[PDB]
């Protein structure tokens, strides 16, 4: 399982709307974590997994800079 | 850059109260983040990041079954 970062989504971003955007990768449905700030806010930061190295490589090329609402998302390979 | 994971908080936590749990230990800013399950919902677990592989272990070591509200919280990895 390979954790990618996914940066830069609006502030108002929701689980769904993360899962909708990975429409199509084989993105693992319960592995979505938000980050927050100190302050209890959030970041526009997330990290999210796939089954395998490969399909998390794909995600990463195939989606990067598409959009989410309004801002278009930074995604970053597997570490 | 190296993660730990976090289970069985309290499901209402603010990350104010994670840090405050690990006061002391070098947690690398903004790297709190809540897992949400398949429904969406809170779960009471998160991943929290160190600058070094030697910090998350002595955090797991140190930490572990220490509470977070009246819970005690279960620390794995990285």
């Amino acid at each position: 399982p390979t954790v990618i970062k996914v940066q830069n989504m609006p502030f108002t971003v929701s689980i769904d709307e993360i899962l909708d955007f990975f429409y199509g990768y084989q993105v693992i449905p319960g592995s979505v974590c938000l980050k927050y700030n100190e302050k209890g806010m959030p970041t526009g930061e997330a990290m999210v997994a796939f089954e395998s190295r490969d399909e998390a490589t794909a995600a990463v090329i195939d989606l990067n800079d598409r959009p989410i609402g309004s801002r278009k998302v930074k995604l970053s390979g597997p570490s």
